């Protein structure tokens, strides 16, 4: 078995604690190469000449190249040291270790985990962990005070088909008088995009963090909305825009009156003074070279200080967790102070991160407890929509994007099916509501936290920005009540079994010539299985169902009942239905 191919390292997503005597080690290889990987371990410092533990790392999954297996070590002291023994397919062990691979466990070596300090152990809100989120466009949602509205704008109706420049009153006194439909869909948060003073349409070039920007809303209206949200077990999540500033922050605006004699010069990354020409950018710019957008030196003590600030200022407001705007740019060391204070300041605050490429760095428990799962919204847009890719590699991908990170983070994932930079999902679906509904169905049954754009639980369609920035519908007899309905069930039934939540995922089945997948969640005996047909026919499946841990389950649908002949269930699923079966436990 070709052994340089064959990984792990006693940290990161490969070996982390899960509690403070308990250890998670991952290990992998080629797929085909390893059959059996047991991991024997000791107390570091026990003697030589005592015995060493066991423990079967089981294969956690495949994806196209690889094969994870996946043990957990006790550890009565929080100190432990530990080889592998992998086997492969003609029964020949090898022993991997710190040194390299060797036959004689000693020429081995042996892996070391110093110490498990408590305050080390990746630990997300308890909230957290079985939400569903509900994202708010403030401007598009609800227009409850149209006294508030800007001017020319535009009216709401569902024939609307904004472009760049639209406007349509949304704010936040809308989203209050729309909480009862909030509450009755299940959601138990309401993740905002900027709402913050700003000039612009979509505020994302702040002028003023420590106030709502006016046509949204007041002090007084915000703690409402957190007030009467909550009180409906509602929590409120809030877009943090620390990378880049408005060019009308009160800092900034100040260099480009006093310039050098600012005492908020350093504040920026700025050439030369002049600064800020019609579009020539004279200083440092979030993106490529955008003018109304000039970086904030994040480094700097008094800049770091300010946000934290800005930061301790909303959450006394009662705001349950910040959803991290263009974090991969700004300094782990702000990042890591961030949580601490938040965390001292709120335990169950969430600080969820929005990184577009590897985000394991920032996802070892110490700065973001979670990011944008845009990993997820491929695999789910590529199957489901496009048709792009089979279920087989829709496993590979799903699987391989699962093994990215300590679990603690991989269950906190966002998964999203669009956003307002994005073409609505139904749309994505060319209109094929039965591959909408599909995708729904998985969102709501996979490892991850379920992540809704408005509108789209009732039938919203559109094209990137703005066209997917269309006015919400509430007309009763214009939304789509049977989705609405559905989402609900879903919801509810997310809610319902305990393994949906807090369980894990196990590829079950994969047919790339059916374009049939399915999963299991589970979380202590508890089985859930769903069943997804993706593929314009009726198809017939025969499940490997080990008649063992269950032999007979109910659709927790559509309320049918099933049982597995010899281990092997037998299913026949309509065109683009999909399926949960519980095994009760
Ligand atoms: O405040 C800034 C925004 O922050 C937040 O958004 C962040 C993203 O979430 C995050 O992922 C990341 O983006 C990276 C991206 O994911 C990477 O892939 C890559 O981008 C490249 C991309 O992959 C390539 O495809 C290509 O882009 C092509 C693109 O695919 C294609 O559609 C087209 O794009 C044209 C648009 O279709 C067209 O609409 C227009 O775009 C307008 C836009 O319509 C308009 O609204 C305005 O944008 C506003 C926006 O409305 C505000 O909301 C705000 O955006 C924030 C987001 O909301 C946050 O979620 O501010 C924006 C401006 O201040 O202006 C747009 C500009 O015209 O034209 C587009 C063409 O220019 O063609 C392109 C071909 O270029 O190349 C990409 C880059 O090479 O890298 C991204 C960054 O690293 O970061 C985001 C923040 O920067
Ligand atoms: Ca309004």
């Amino acid at each position: 078995m070709l052994l340089e191919a064959i990984f792990h390292e006693a940290k990161g997503s490969y070996a982390y604690p899960i509690s403070e005597t308990q250890l998670r080690v991952r290990l992998r290889a080629k797929k085909g190469d390893v059959v059996r990987c047991e991991v024997l371990y000791a107390d570091r410092y026990a003697s030589p000449e005592e015995e060493l533990a066991h423990a079967l790392a089981g294969k956690a999954g495949s994806d196209e190249r690889f094969d994870y297996f996946e043990a957990l070590l006790e550890c009565s002291t929080k100190r432990v040291k530990y080889v592998f023994l992998l086997t492969g397919p003609q029964g020949e062990a090898v022993y991997f270790g710190e040194t390299g691979f060797s036959a004689e466990r000693s020429k081995a070596g042996v892996f070391q985990y110093a110490y498990i300090h408590r305050s080390e152990v990746f630990t997300t809100p308890e909230w957290a962990k079985e939400a569903v989120i509900y994202q708010i466009f403030p401007e598009r949602f609800a227009n409850g005070d149209p006294s508030n509205d800007p001017p020319g704008t535009e009216q709401w109706a569902k024939d609307a088909r904004p472009r760049h420049d639209s406007f349509y009153g949304g704010d936040l006194k809308g989203v209050i008088d729309r909480l009862p439909y909030l509450e009755e869909l299940g959601v138990t948060a309401l993740y905002f995009t900027p709402i913050f003073a700003s000039p612009s349409h979509h505020k994302y070039d702040t002028a003023d963090y420590l106030a709502i920007d006016p046509q949204f809303g007041d002090l007084p209206t915000f703690r409402r909305l957190v007030d009467e949200a909550h009180r409906r077990g509602i929590k409120i999540i809030l877009d943090a825009v620390f990378n880049h500033a408005g060019d009308q922050f009160f800092a900034f605006r100040d260099v480009l009156q006093k310039g050098e004699q600012s005492r908020y010069k350093d504040w920026f990354f700025i050439e030369d003074f002049p600064v800020s020409k019609t579009s020539r950018t004279n200083y440092e710019t979030f993106a490529v070279q955008v003018p109304a957008m000039p970086k904030l030196r994040t480094e700097n003590p008094e800049v770091k200080e300010y946000l934290f600030d800005v930061a301790r200022f909303w959450m006394e407001q009662g705001i349950d967790g910040w959803r991290l705007n263009v974090a991969n740019e700004v300094d782990h060391a702000f990042w890591r102070e961030f949580r601490r204070l938040v965390k001292s300041l709120n335990p169950d605050a969430l600080i969820v991160g929005e990184i577009w490429h590897d985000a394991s760095g920032w996802l070892m428990g110490d700065q973001f407890d979670s990011v944008m799962n845009y990993l997820f919204r491929e695999s789910v847009i590529r199957f489901f929509a496009t048709g792009e890719i089979h279920a087989e590699r829709f496993d590979a991908e799903l699987t391989r994007a699962r093994m990215l990170y300590p679990e603690q983070a991989a269950q906190g994932l966002w998964n999203l099916l669009d956003s307002h930079n994005t073409e609505r999902f139904l749309t994505s679906c060319g209109g094929n509501e039965a591959k909408f509904r599909l995708a729904v169905l998985f969102q709501m049954t996979y490892l991850g936290t379920p992540l809704i754009y408005y509108g789209d639980e009732i039938g919203m369609a559109g094209a990137t920005d703005p066209d997917c920035r269309r006015p919400m519908i509430w007309e009763e007899k214009e939304q789509n009540r049977g989705l609405f309905e559905f989402y609900k069930e879903l919801i509810r039934l997310r809610h319902r079994l305990a393994s949906l939540t807090r369980g894990n995922v196990r590829s079950w089945h994969a047919d790339k010539q059916a374009n049939l997948y399915a999963f299991v969640r589970t979380v202590q005996d508890q089985h859930v299985g769903v069943v997804l047909n993706n593929r314009g026919e009726k198809q017939t499946v025969l499940l490997q169902v080990p008649e063992s841990g269950g032999k007979t389950w109910l659709d927790c649908l559509t309320g049918e009942e099933v049982h597995g002949k010899q281990g092997q269930l037998k299913l026949t699923l309509r065109p683009y239905q999909g399926m949960i079966l519980w095994n009760g436990r």
